[PDB]
């Protein structure tokens, strides 16, 4: 059985104009490069956002397809909250 918290969250926050945006959170930032990462979600998703402050940012809410396109770049899908 897993033996760590639901270390990746995901979640959103307001944008302006009434969109949304897409955070990702506890991916360790020391590891992997969060920027590589998000240029590969953007690509797949055709939508801006960034690397910052130790988190992805994603244009809209991608939370339908996160699990399933975070377990392509092989993070554990069990490890994987959406909130
Ligand atoms: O972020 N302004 O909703």
């Amino acid at each position: 059985v897993l033996k760590e918290q639901q270390r990746i969250k995901v979640y959103i926050e307001r944008a302006r104009y009434g969109k949304v945006k897409t955070i990702i959170e506890g991916i360790d930032e020391k590891e992997f490069d969060l920027e590589e990462i998000a240029k590969k979600l953007k690509a797949k998703l055709a939508c801006g956002g960034t690397a910052k402050n130790g988190r992805i940012e994603l244009q809209g809410d991608h939370r339908d397809r996160i699990k399933k396109l975070l377990a392509e770049l092989g993070f554990s899908e069990e490890l994987i909250e959406v909130e």
